[PDB]
């Protein structure tokens, strides 16, 4: 029952972005909205003293592939994009993503091997977990950042290009 506060709060950050949007012809909505959910997940799962430990690692592996599809979707997003302005920020964002979700699962193995033992100290516990929930805000506020310049991005979409992703706000009606 005990849940982990800032990366609940992370979660609902990523969230409440991810939720203006359909998912509707929109995957980058529909990955961003599964990290989330599975980042929520991560948040009873460092709080939670048992049973954790397979979890836990399961969770960053569910989220690290949600973020390489967010990565690898944007990434085409900044190759049809006609600003040059906009291009560069998209794709930056979208570079660092994959190091984040890779340093997520290696602070999730790291915090799951060291949990229930008493070996290690409070202070080291604490610091694990500390290190763990940094790495969270982090990739919540990179994708969060790459789904609002994404958006952005697709206005000036190439004339006529491909097929687009479908920017549909849900808060009105």
């Amino acid at each position: 029952q005990p849940v982990n506060q800032p990366i609940l709060a992370a979660a609902q950050s990523l969230h409440w972005e991810a939720t203006k949007w359909s998912s509707k012809g929109n995957d980058i909505i529909a990955a961003a909205k599964r990290m989330a959910l599975l980042m929520a997940e991560m948040s009873r799962l460092v709080r939670g003293g048992s049973g954790t430990k397979r979890a836990l690692i399961q969770c960053a592996k569910d989220i690290a592939k949600a973020s390489d599809e967010v990565t690898r979707l944007a990434k085409e997003v900044a190759k049809q994009c006609t600003d040059k302005r906009i291009r560069t920020n998209l794709l930056q964002v979208c570079e660092r993503i994959p190091t984040i979700s890779t340093q997520l699962k290696i602070l999730s193995t790291v915090k799951a091997t060291m949990l229930g033992r008493t070996n290690i100290s409070d202070e080291e516990s604490e610091q694990a977990t500390e290190m763990l929930v940094h790495n969270a805000q982090n990739l919540m506020q990179s994708v969060k950042e790459t789904v609002r310049e994404a958006e952005a991005a697709s206005i000036k979409i190439r004339t006529d290009a491909g097929f687009t992703l479908r920017w549909v706000r849900k808060t009105p009606w």
